């Protein structure tokens, strides 16, 4: 006989949902490592909340992260004791150290408005690679394999909560229209909120197309934990 | 922001969500048949009372030759009607209606009657229904009761996902008195959009020695079945 029990935002969403940075990251970095046994220096670029980076830092011996809302610059830090964190936008920072590898996950690289936008980001990212490092970047679904008008839903149990969820997923251009409506019930009542989101997709030859400029070789591993696939790139 | 309860929106998805917590309809309206039978061998003809979207209806036209219901929400009538094209339905109230028919069994299912909200009201449903009944004619109720733990709040949440729309709900009920304030506030998304709808809605206990007195009061004998299939019990009278 035993309970858990953990209490005190959409990192905590997604973590409802069954998402597991942990795993993600330990993955990541075991592939990291099987193109580079070696590897010790290791930046997340868009960290966020540096969930990632929480698990990357028990693998390397340095990691940083870097950041453009300071909002999450914040969270990250508190979060990560021991981590330098930089605030920067990835399409132009500048640290004058090269990386074993530089990672850029969860969509990241989709918060970019332009393809010319995403070429300069990752441009950015291998300058910091030292020759063989290792780009890592998890994209937002390719155009072929977005499927349009898609509905999702969860229903997740919380303390003192119960939260309804349905997602309606819409296109136009190459802009990606995510609408989220929750519904909250607990003790003082119905709550609802919603929320829209816009990430702007690529192709795969888009982003082959941005390593090569950069003088990286990708390639891609279909599926993945999130079923977006992984890109895993190198700086011949 | 809110709307009444049984609209066209609450129509499309009220039986998915009971459904999917394990109500069958169908089981009910076999042991409610098999019941009437029992006070009545030759029972058949049959009025169900607040019948909805006569779920309960479709089951017992399997069972009674001649089957109708009667039904104050247009919404679910709709619904009603066409789940059941040659089946003659009623738009009325419960409260009042007259069909200038008597049937050998009426039912009034799913707590319909604690939808009203004072004790006169439920006694003119219940005489009303009495009406209806030939002699010995067979009334059957299933009435609203607490469950043991809804002391004060409730919090439900339902998420179906169907091929071409996901439904999900959440509900909020609390107690006060005999009264019960229902809450639910619905998601669907399917091809078209996300659309969202909210309702309130009052719940009215009466006691037995309310329903007892009620019964009589309508010329009716009456007994009452513990437990039954859905936890709340039955009431069976008969029509002297
Ligand atoms: C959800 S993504 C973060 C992914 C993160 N690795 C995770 O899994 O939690 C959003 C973050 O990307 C960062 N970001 C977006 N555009 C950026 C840019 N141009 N330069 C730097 N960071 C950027 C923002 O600061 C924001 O915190
Ligand atoms: C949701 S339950 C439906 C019961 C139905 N037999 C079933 O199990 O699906 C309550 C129903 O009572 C009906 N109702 C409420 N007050 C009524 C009244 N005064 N007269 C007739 N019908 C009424 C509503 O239209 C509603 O569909």
């Amino acid at each position: 006989h035993h309970e858990n029990l953990y209490f005190q935002v959409y990192e905590a969403a997604y973590r409802g949902r069954g998402k597991s940075w942990h795993d993600e990251a330990a993955d990541v970095a075991d592939r990291i490592r099987a193109a580079r046994p070696d590897a010790a220096r290791l930046l997340d670029v868009g960290c966020g909340t540096g969930a990632h980076l929480e698990t990357f830092a028990t693998r390397f011996p340095h990691v940083e992260g870097l950041e453009l809302a300071p909002a999450m610059l914040a969270l990250a830090r508190h979060r990560l004791p021991g981590v330098r964190l930089h605030a920067g936008d990835m399409r132009t920072f500048d640290l004058g150290v090269t990386f074993d590898a530089v990672t850029c996950l969860f969509t990241a690289v989709n918060f970019l408005g332009t393809v010319a936008e995403m070429r300069a980001a990752v441009a950015a990212m291998s300058a910091h690679l030292a020759p063989g490092g290792v780009l890592v970047l998890e994209p937002w679904w390719f155009p072929e394999r977005f499927i349009d008008g898609y509905v999702g839903g969860d229903l997740v149990r919380e303390e003192g909560r119960t939260v309804a969820r349905v997602s309606r997923s819409t296109r136009q251009g190459r802009v990606t229209r995510m609408e989220e409506r929750w519904l909250v019930g607990d003790a003082a009542g119905i709550r609802e909120f919603s929320q829209v989101g816009l990430l702007t997709m690529f192709t795969r030859e888009e982003y082959d197309a941005a390593f090569a400029a950069a003088g990286c070789e990708s390639a891609y591993v279909e599926g993945w934990l999130t079923g977006r696939g992984l890109f895993v790139a190198t700086r011949t």
